[PDB]
């Protein structure tokens, strides 16, 4: 059953998965797709015309989660949800990535997480929703360049253009890209024993001082960098930004 | 001291504040100001050249404020500030607005409150920043044809247009216009004994049913009405909106 891979894509499949057993192959878009059974786990494999590997999605139980991951989903909105599915996702030049298809009387929702636990993003469950992503020359070009280290884990379309998801350094860093792929800003979350001195002494003799720290970011754009502080106090948020002296702006 | 009030100024002041003291007139932009002793408070009002009364500002202490205001102080964010000033606001053809000025370190914060402790607006304070609003033609007539009950209490510009805060048979609403002050959405907080049974029973047999609510909004636009749940699990917060129907949108 399925079709025949051409010879480039068999070869490319056979090499990259030598004990691969049952595979079946189909055309979705401009991809073969092959499912088969590869040390007793369900994979799916996606290769270009060409013979190219271009991801995998690999069946996983919750428990082959890492701590992190796991830990996440726990903590998250959705623990109280019953988990249906749970898979592992690796594109060409892209890091990991988790998945979990949980669901709760009629909604069902796909979390994508990285090994780390970061929520990449939330989105309502639909079949076949998981595909290859070209990374664009222009993208490429600016992790040469400015993220030189870092490895993607997602490119997301958004109104504003185009959201990088990235881990540099352990660090999950987001950076929005206007509609020619043009940069516009990185956002990340930090520890609070990484915040600089002077910004740090900034917000320890500030009025904030004193309530809860619930998140520290910093921010990068055209502007220069700033220090976010979310804060909560009564069970309400509020956000204040510190500059790179540490003062309020 | 200060200046000498044209005549028309002079005689509505005298008629509205007759047991005023040691008055001191001013001109500030279109308008003429009286600082001045009114029943062993200081108050300022606004008149325009022709002596129409335009605003008054009381200075009052915190315990004449309405309970429901100083209730709303010590629940809020700010309720570690120290309370610098407290003011009433009364303008023309507008509901009563309390200020509550407050400051920690070297931060000061003006909140804005209706007579009921709903927060109208929060700003970084700044010197003689409250000045008379005239209600432009648009406003009134609307207000007049679509919500006749109703109490403005503010107009606030904003990106998308401007914002209407107003008071409706005891309800605290917030009516978004666009540039053009063509109405666009209204909403306002309610109970759970005041959300439509359907809608109830919609919201009760979703996923949702088992999170903290911690809101519910009515959302009245050109679309339809609609109701906002604000619901909260491992304390992140998400926001489900149900139609008329008690379907999710
Ligand atoms: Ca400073
Ligand atoms: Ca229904
Ligand atoms: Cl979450
Ligand atoms: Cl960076
Ligand atoms: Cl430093
Ligand atoms: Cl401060
Ligand atoms: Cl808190
Ligand atoms: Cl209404
Ligand atoms: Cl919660």
């Amino acid at each position: 059953q399925g079709i025949i891979p051409l010879p480039p894509v068999e070869n490319a499949f056979q090499e990259k998965y030598p004990d691969a057993k049952n595979p079946v192959f189909e055309i979705e878009g401009n991809y073969y797709v092959v499912d088969f059974n590869n040390g007793g786990s369900e994979t799916t494999a996606w290769f270009t015309d060409q013979g190219i590997w271009m991801m995998e999605k690999i069946d996983i139980s919750f428990a082959q989660l890492p701590a992190a991951v796991s830990t996440a989903f726990k903590q998250s909105f959705y623990s109280n949800w019953t988990v249906d599915d749970t898979y592992a996702i690796n594109r060409l030049n892209m890091g990991i990535v988790y998945k979990i298809e949980a669901e709760q009387s009629n909604s069902e929702v796909d979390l994508y997480y990285s090994q780390y636990g970061n929520l990449i993003k939330a989105v309502d469950d639909e079949i076949n929703n998981d595909a290859p992503i070209v990374i664009p020359k222009e993208v490429s070009n600016l992790m040469e360049i400015t993220f030189a280290n870092a490895e993607l884990l997602d490119i997301q379309q958004n109104s504003l253009g185009y959201e990088l998801d990235m881990i540099d350094n352990q660090i999950y860093k987001v950076a929005q890209l206007n509609k020619d792929y043009r940069w516009q800003s990185t956002t990340w979350a930090m520890s609070e024993q990484e915040v600089p001195q002077i910004v740090m002494q900034g917000f320890e003799s500030s009025a904030y001082a004193s309530d809860k720290v619930q998140s520290i970011y910093t921010l990068l754009n055209a502007n220069g960098t700033f220090y976010l502080f979310k804060v909560s106090h009564n069970g309400q948020d509020k956000t204040i930004t510190f500059d790179v002296f540490g003062n309020i702006v």
